[PDB]
């Protein structure tokens, strides 16, 4: 415990150097993998033993991993990952990184979230839905990211929310989250929701603006 805390403090001090950030970002370091393994060990320690100090270590690991991911911006274990996730948002961001593997695990999480998609039931399930919206916001613009976006479109929960809103014309969170790098979703939104979206409501305006990145959508 003490050695781990000291090493964490040292790495925390070290990360504050952009040169150190670049040096660590070197793939030869494979730092992100080591960090993920350490985070998994810390998660095991915290879940098996709450108040064992693993929480602070996990927070430090999350901050460091976030810094490393920002610097980079310049799936079997994902089972246990989502399991721990059941018990902050940096974990949601990390989930896509581990999701750059077997799309079977991607569909596993897609289904795990699809359970909380009972719209009339929602209006734990709310917590899962909010987490799903946050992860949708966290959808990365990658090849596997776009593949998973197309897969989630095939999941049709988007169409489910579309039907729910259409019946409920007087929610947009995951819509705006998926509104990035999903031209098919842009077309689906602009097909008929353009009138109702225009009729509105701040979140609706924000989602409409996000979809307006699509040019034909902005035309409407």
């Amino acid at each position: 415990r003490h050695l781990l805390t000291v090493l964490l403090k040292l790495f925390s001090y070290c990360v504050k150097v952009k040169v150190n950030r670049q040096q660590l970002v070197k793939l030869e370091m494979n730092t992100l993998n080591v960090m993920l393994g350490t985070l998994n060990l810390a998660l095991v320690a915290e879940q098996e033993s709450k108040d064992s100090g693993g929480a602070a270590v996990a927070e430090q690991v999350l901050s460091i991993m976030e810094i490393i991911l920002d610097e980079s911006n310049a799936k079997d274990q994902l089972v246990m990952l989502l399991d721990q996730i059941n018990s902050l948002q940096g974990l949601l961001r990390i989930i896509p990184y581990l999701s750059f593997g077997e799309v079977e695990k991607m569909q596993i999480l897609v289904e795990r979230f699809k359970p909380y998609c009972n719209f009339d039931k929602y209006d734990d399930d709310k917590v899962f839905l909010d987490c799903f919206c946050k992860i949708a916001a966290g959808i990365k613009n990658n090849s596997n990211g776009h593949q998973l976006k197309d897969l989630i479109l095939q999941k049709g929960i988007t169409q489910n929310a579309l039907d729910y809103m259409k019946k409920h014309i007087p929610i947009l969170r995951l819509l705006r989250g998926l509104a990035i790098q999903h031209p098919g979703t842009q077309v689906l939104i602009g097909t008929d929701s353009i009138p109702n979206l225009h009729k509105l409501g701040t979140l609706a305006e924000n989602l409409l603006e996000a979809l307006r990145e699509h040019p034909d959508v902005n035309k409407k």
